[PDB]
């Protein structure tokens, strides 16, 4: 990788999120979104390192702080859609062509730390909050499918979550140092999702009833000794990090235990490896994988970018000195974008 371009957003506030749109066809524009302050900005990647500013969404509330964004598509037209959330705990659905807000979802009792769309169902949106819960939404029928939390749920702010390859299960993590498994391929959850597609408030005077999931399918506090701020699936394995200068690769149960045989009472975990690095010991720093799950990237608090081939390289620039909060690979893995605390954007081309 070589640094081909850099720019700074006029708001001069930290950028906490970056996502390339992985739903665009070959020959169609290479687009990424950035989130910082009360803003969402779209950019296009052109040849010779050129970055073109497309459009910006400025929220009506000046005190809103966006922390996360995620792309999806309309199941009928295949047209792109962009979800955003942050400090106000309100999910906003944006039309990326006009950059106008289509609709919003109110419900979480505090800020939203992450948004993730289901890998097979573009209408299923997962949100994780400072209110100690996760929420699953159906954005086609505007319904709250389920709430994940309660007695055996997270005991502090939830920081991250990820669906597995097929979207049969979710792994969540947060300030309570725990990593929790939630199965969504159970008879209960499959019927709840089916019911959410049948609901229409105009054909009944009764509200839609959400599932209250009080108990996870697995839980551990034996991987990290501080806040767990990023979690991703790698097949049946889990990659997770704290502020302890390492990404840990692990699995529930003993070495030969199958993930779908794991019981909620499982007391063991198996450590399979660790990715070591330096000067990334502050809270709120995300790692990312490319679409192929062949590359892993993580930025540090002094502007250094670490890249590992999963089948270590350190990327530096004399003008890049601020903390890299999140990175994103283009679908073909030829471009890597990094966003920083000083509102700067960095483009690395393979
Ligand atoms: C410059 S400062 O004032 O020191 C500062 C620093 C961090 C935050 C902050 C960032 N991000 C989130 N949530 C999203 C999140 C969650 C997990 C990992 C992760 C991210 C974004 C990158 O990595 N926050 C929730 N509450 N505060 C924050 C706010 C102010």
């Amino acid at each position: 990788f070589k640094c081909v371009n850099s720019l700074k957003e006029d708001h001069n506030q930290p950028l906490f999120g970056v996502q390339f749109n992985w739903h665009s066809k070959e020959g169609d524009p290479l687009v990424f979104a950035t989130v910082g302050s009360n803003r969402v900005t779209l950019y296009e990647c052109h040849s010779q390192g050129e970055i073109r500013l497309l459009q910006s969404y400025v929220d009506a509330d000046a005190d809103e702080n966006f922390y996360t964004c995620a792309w999806t598509y309309d199941s009928n037209t295949s047209h792109p859609l962009l979800a955003v959330a942050g400090s106000r705990g309100i999910i906003r659905i944006i039309n990326p062509i006009t950059m106008q807000c289509i609709k919003h979802y109110v419900g979480h009792g505090n800020a939203i730390n992450e948004l993730k769309f289901h890998p097979r169902d573009p209408n299923l949106l997962l949100s994780v909050s400072k209110d100690h819960a996760l929420r699953l939404w159906n954005i086609q029928t505007d319904t709250l499918v389920a709430i994940f939390g309660g007695v055996e749920g997270h005991r502090d702010e939830v920081l991250s979550a990820d669906y597995d390859l097929l979207g049969e299960k979710i792994m969540s993590c947060g300030m309570d140092h725990s990593l929790k498994l939630w199965r969504i391929n159970s008879k209960r959850m499959m019927n709840a999702i089916k019911e959410s597609y049948d609901y229409n408030p105009n054909k009944t005077n009764r509200p839609f009833i959400s599932q209250k999931i009080h108990f996870p399918d697995f839980s551990t506090r034996d991987i990290h000794r501080n806040y767990v701020d990023c979690v991703r699936w790698l097949g049946d394995l889990i990659l997770s990090k704290s502020c302890e200068n390492a990404i840990v690769c692990w699995k529930p149960g003993k070495m030969e235990d199958d993930i779908d045989k794991i019981k909620p009472s499982e007391s063991n975990v198996t450590i399979l490896g660790r990715f070591d690095y330096s000067q990334c010991d502050i809270w709120y720093m995300r790692f990312s994988m490319d679409f192929w799950q062949k590359m892993l990237a993580l930025g540090n608090q002094v502007g250094k970018l670490y890249v590992w081939d999963l089948e270590c390289t350190t990327l530096t620039h004399h003008k890049c000195g601020a903390a890299i909060r999140q990175t994103s690979f283009s679908r073909d893995s030829s471009i890597l974008i990094a966003v920083c605390d000083d509102a700067s954007i960095w483009r690395w081309d393979r």
